[PDB]
């Protein structure tokens, strides 16, 4: 019922592309995207959320182009959906060309959280709405992802109980 | 045509969970557990392509059960099915309780890559095939994954292309 | 200088997480992880406004405020404040963001030095800033003497090189 | 007698990449970080044997036998060659592996010694252990002179010990 | 109660690793920071005998450019002691081993505070110089201190006016 | 040519940080022996003035546990000189700056190859203890020179039978 705009719980992480964090051939480790989306995303959900979150699920990675040695990376993660206690965050991940003010998406990446309470149960969360165009088309786009999500967790549960 | 066992390019990791791989809470940070995934998931794709490969895309981490500082932690990774030029890997995450003899099934997650010769193009790959049970359930369960990985491929790039025109 | 820039316009951010790893015995945060990742924001910073690469001349201070304990959330704002012929001075902001009550109390404050380089890895001259709000008034109108001090301490530093050197 | 665990029984793996950032100026993996994986991988398999708690007693030895370089993809498999009241030695075999000719050499050797310890801290009594296939029993029946050479050695690091102690 | 410069300088030997290093095979300076600060703690712990928290880094010039493989060796000592307060002075050296050189690759100054149980300031020993180096870094440290008391004020009145 | 102990002598003082401990709160072995093939590694330059490489990890012993917040000094020195060969030996100390003790931790012998330009074994100074401490590894290292050779032996016999 209280709503919160996408921008509110909006987080930047601003990265340059270090030798540590590549192969032997200057390409940037998924592990390293990954752990950063991650973190960066908790923040946002814990933001929207006022509350302690847990991660229940990678929804998605896709990494759309190649990260370099010395790239400079910009992170933006904001809420997309709010369910009852739960939260998709959508992570944008662009590589910002500061010679030629060029941004490109390099990846996009969707991931659940749960908000917990002090006691660690399911807490109710806000809603959320967008306030521009992009804001306005992760938001449309949220349904499908999570009708998606639900049929998965069906299936992650019988191949579970198989184990 | 020419085919490999799901066991041929299985690869294993055992961990143990550190403070500096925990959170405030005590819990594994999220992120620490997708790198690992990442990690040992590209041996197996590699060692089954017999070449190079490159992450397509994650295609789910499902966080199962909670770990914690001090567990021992069991990845599995294994090729559970085989496209012209990709390889979808399954990767296990188990906690293995020495104390008694249990592992539990933490996280469950998979991915896609894609095999590259010396030039970069995408590389053909040699088909798979399972042997025991567990095997045969990812194996048997890989086209409902595949058909559905492929729709969320096309929203992804409607997606993409409003973003490059916005 | 006679391009300009805002302050705003080269502004990053970078909202991390206090974990165990970035702590101490005391589950303070040690001064040199905080140390790291000021250089590398104020770093990226210093490229964006001068649109070239850049090398850090000096940290010219990093002020700690308010202890930073392990659960916070830290929030780091960079951006330009000041640009002479070929350097900037980039003020960063080290804030404790508290989502429970959404305030935020200013943990530490920094100032670092940039020169940018062209390809031949010389001087290259930048564009000028200016602010657009009271912050950033803040920041640019106190500029000039910490520019003076930085200056003095340019000196002081050639000196005990060269004291040094001859014993 | 005793309960009985086979070499097989807590086998542990480690499958690896090298990196950049394990590695030296050369290209070459650090050692340290090399020991550091070896380390960390013979715990686990000392804690899987013992069914409890370890500490590390002492690194017997690391064999450097192969340069490893960036992009080799290292398997290290680490299991228990000997088992005495409450101590365990491992063995861990680093191969590289060839993912083109899927072949694979002998990298790196190395002998470590754990103590089992129950909640107290106390020494405890852990299972013995009996091979099974040819390599196993290779470990296994070289074990007694390797067990030997690290007992006298801690006879002397006494020795030392006690010499640096009054000095 | 006084203490020499030496009694609690304390070295560090260290090599420069890819995973230290930037883009440029220069190495970052975050790190190099981090290092300083660290070794910096130590011989601050040490003069003081006590527990001891970082309250500035007064500042830190980068002289000379740093590689991979290079050998770094740090050196630090107290400058200054105050009431409850140390200058600490970092100098870090890049060690060539085939000809024996030293060269200044970067100079830092740091202040701590030491803290007794109870988390409160507590008072340290003065320091003394013995050589003509010590002596050097001792007779400059009045700048240096007056330069971090006026920083002190001015980052309070920020904090101020950020406030509002 | 020769050179004495003291020559090539390196030092390193680093606190225990949450992230070098395991889950008792005890540093990780494995960390331990980065520090020490480090440290060591520099020392072994020094003395050859040359790039080495690790031929082998002699031993590690593990003399007392190390837990969060202590001091660690790692001391390594050259007690060996071979014709190209060099052994090392790291000793490490638990620096408590309340009581002025020091406390042996952890000790480890190592042994460095030197290389020129292109790889090969390049000849090294010997070397020669000044006092009392030095001379006791310089005394006790032939004995255990002649046991590494031997064990180079056994790892052979290891690994043809890993290659049938």
């Amino acid at each position: 019922r209280p709503m919160k705009s996408m921008s509110e719980s909006k987080c930047y992480k601003n990265r340059q592309v270090f030798p540590q964090d590549t192969n032997h051939h200057h390409t940037m480790f998924g592990g390293t995207l990954m752990a950063n989306i991650a973190e960066i995303a908790a923040i946002t959900a814990m933001k929207h959320a006022g509350a302690q979150v847990v991660t229940a699920s990678t929804d998605s990675v896709d990494f759309l182009k190649p990260i370099k040695t010395g790239d400079i990376l910009q992170y933006v993660a904001m809420v997309s959906y709010a369910g009852t206690s739960s939260m998709e965050v959508v992570v944008q991940i662009r590589i910002d060309d500061v010679f030629n003010n060029k941004h490109d998406l390099a990846a996009l990446s969707y991931l659940t959280f749960v908000a917990l309470d002090d006691e660690g149960k399911p807490k109710h969360v806000p809603g959320v709405y967008p306030e521009d165009d992009v804001e306005k088309w992760f938001y449309d786009t949220a349904p499908q992802r999570v009708e998606r999500r639900k049929a998965r967790r069906i299936e992650s549960k019988q191949t579970i109980e198989y184990l």
